[PDB]
């Protein structure tokens, strides 16, 4: 009943006993594995389980306080169909959700998370203020700090609060007449939506998009982040002098804003969170994916590489230097960043810590292993077990 | 019912209808995914299914010959508890087994497999002759040809033919008294077994191991491969002149010899197959894996790289050049080899062919994506479905 998990580099063996307690069910079946794919009484059950987790965490399970809390939750759900989380529970819940995220390699930092309680938010304007304060705190002038802001939970009698943008800071993507895209191709849809809602666009490759914020049962409202709040880093290479001339740059703060936070059966459709970048996401994914900025060929040509044949590994060489530039640039600008070697090494420690703590750790191998130099990192040689635990961060349909 | 499979680079969508027809079951459940883990009547149902597959392949399903064959097989099983394959079925079966291997990126060449029928093999000595013949045919002085030699099947009241070695060509691994290992650490166990059975061990880093061949109900017999039959490639770099001095080398023929070929319920414990190398297996895994030759640091030092900090990406830079050396060296020696870019590109074509041919393709994402520069290849951005189809190549316990 317990999956044997082996590490092929050292040969060590462990058994995931935590998986046996996975809340929901994934896409896999004994007939076929779908691991590579990206995407009343029920409420009470989840609520009771979460409360049990909370009291267990503070070493007070089975106490009068524990029993009282369970009774209160039941009473509220019986009377309103929902319930109110206590401040301390929201904090605990948010940390667990990050802890439970199978695709996150930076989980060793799970317990260090600043939680901003915005459950009293009433308007899009107030949403904006909350978001600006989050960005300010999180950016901390380069010494990034992990944070999450939680807006009002989904209610049975009203619409949801939603942040239309996928991240708080993203670059516009403008479709050109010739069929090409200026800016980030991943952001074409949201870019066009902003324009449709009244935003006169820029014409650059790195235009910070306005926020399209939605209050319950109301059309989304446009808000522009003060430039002074958006910390960016100009990209240069330590030896390749011409690299800085490409005019490339990236933002400091990776802040996912389109996921749903689930705590004890309660759902928070708007709960943006942020940490700091692992260099490969910028250097490899954002800059080199064929469907993103796709700068590989241009960089290789500037590096005087032989792009005539694949065997020269011109692509690999260019990607490595682009990653070097990202690391060099962030360190120079004094903006928090972590390379894939340091990040994966820290995750191995996280796995060890979690084995002792809960007897396992939900991890998605395809996402944990970096987009470049996979086998050069320890996680590549580590077998993993992927499963769903709650509290959790979940994907949800776009509000439009 | 039919899993939706998406390519994230192009946005194309397909449905794997083939998976719903997968015979055997895998390790995954809706509770948890174990996709990253490395490891009479029943016979008749498997036999009938395979016979049906064969007749469908020659467009004669439902014919008198088809029915007569099904009846013939049923009669044989009732009279002996097993049955024999016709040569044409054996050839078809072997090809399907390769076609069905989820972890193989070279499947576009599946139809070109040359199948050698060695079911008439009478002894370990004859087994050796067959193996040497295979090596000669397959190597072809550098112009590699894919092939498989099928030895007698497993049958009741008789032992099995077995090749103890994991591959026909492997380098010895000598555990030094100081804890280290001279040669390939992955081959320590097999090296020590060869020694026990009377082999006089060498002391080099690249000593070609002898073959430990087992005939039914007989102890394994030692056989030395004539040096002239084992084609090897000395490794050098196109610009780094000192690389050649490292004395690195690798063999031309990758020939897996410890897997079990399963066809229509029948099992062939000894059926060695071979193709040609994808450069990353040698350059990245064999030479750079921590638990293998682990030459990364030494090469980085010779390259004058700053090995003090991980953020300089010295590991990545060294790995790329080692891979360049491999490609350059095999091309210079005129020995067939394929880089990861060309291999993955060909696999995308194979997926397209298979979608039209069978409505799907069992593929293990974790194994298909190369150990370096994953996202730089098209397969990384392609969702895959992993399932078991028969005929198939399966892992089996070591004979000892
Ligand atoms: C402290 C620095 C952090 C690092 C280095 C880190 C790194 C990563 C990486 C590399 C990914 C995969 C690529 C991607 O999804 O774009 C990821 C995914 C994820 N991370 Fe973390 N992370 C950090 C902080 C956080 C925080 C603060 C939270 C939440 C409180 C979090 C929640 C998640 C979630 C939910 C995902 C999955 C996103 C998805 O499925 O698209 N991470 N993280
Ligand atoms: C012709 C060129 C070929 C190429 C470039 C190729 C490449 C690969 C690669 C890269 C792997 C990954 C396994 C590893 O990491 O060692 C693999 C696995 C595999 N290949 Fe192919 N292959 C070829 C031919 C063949 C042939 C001729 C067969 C069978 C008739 C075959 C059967 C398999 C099987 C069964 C596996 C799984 C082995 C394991 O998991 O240990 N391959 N191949
Ligand atoms: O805070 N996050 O969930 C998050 C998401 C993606 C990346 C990439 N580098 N760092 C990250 C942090
Ligand atoms: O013969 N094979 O199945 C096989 C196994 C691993 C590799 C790596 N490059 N080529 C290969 C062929
Ligand atoms: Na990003
Ligand atoms: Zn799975």
């Amino acid at each position: 009943k317990f999956p044997r998990v082996k590490n092929w580099e050292v040969g060590s063996i462990t058994y995931d006993t935590l998986s046996a307690q996975a809340q929901q069910d994934g896409p896999c079946t004994p007939r076929r594995c779908l691991g590579s794919l990206v995407f009343p009484e029920q409420l009470l059950s989840q609520a009771r389980d979460f409360i049990n987790q909370y009291y267990s965490s503070i070493k007070r399970s089975g106490s009068q306080a524990h029993e009282q809390r369970l009774q209160e939750v039941e009473a509220e759900v019986a009377a309103t169909g929902t319930y109110q989380l206590r401040e301390s529970e929201l904090v605990f819940g948010a940390k667990q959700a990050w802890r439970n995220a199978p695709r996150c390699v930076g989980r060793i930092q799970w317990g260090k998370l600043q939680v901003f309680d915005a459950r009293d938010c009433r308007s899009a304007q107030e949403m904006f203020t909350y978001i600006c304060n989050h960005i300010k705190y999180a950016t901390n002038r380069g010494n990034l700090r992990s944070a999450i802001t939680v807006f009002p939970q989904r209610c049975p009698g009203r619409g949801d609060f939603r942040i239309w943008n996928s991240q708080l800071v993203r670059y516009a993507g403008y479709r050109q007449q010739d069929g090409s895209v200026r800016g980030d191709p991943a952001n074409v849809e949201i870019t066009e939506l902003c324009i449709q809602h009244g935003w006169t666009p820029g014409n650059g490759r790195f235009d910070v998009l306005p926020l399209l914020l939605q209050a319950p049962d109301e059309p989304p409202e446009l808000f522009l982040l003060p430039p002074e709040l958006v910390l960016e880093v100009p990209l240069e290479h330590p030896t390749l002098e011409w690299f800085a001339a490409l005019g490339l740059r990236w933002y400091a703060l990776p802040a996912v804003s389109n996921m749903l936070l689930e705590i004890g059966g309660l759902e928070f459709p708007a709960a943006p969170f942020s940490g700091w970048y692992m260099s490969t996401e910028i250097g490899t994914r954002n800059l080199c994916d064929p469907h993103r900025y796709n700068i590989l060929e241009d960089v290789a040509v500037c590096m005087d590489l032989d792009t005539r044949t694949t065997s020269s590994l011109w692509k690999d060489k260019a990607a490595v230097e682009i990653n070097v530039a990202v690391l060099h640039s962030y360190q120079l600008a004094k903006v928090t960043i972590v390379d894939h070697h340091a990040a994966t090494a820290s995750f191995m420690k996280h796995l060890e810590n979690e084995q002792k703590a809960r007897g396992g750790c939900p991890a998605d191998w395809a996402w944990i292993v970096p987009p470049i130099s996979g086998s050069l990192t320890p996680v590549f040689h580590q077998e993993m077990v992927n499963y769903f635990l709650s509290p959790a961060f979940r994907y949800q349909p776009d509000p439009w």
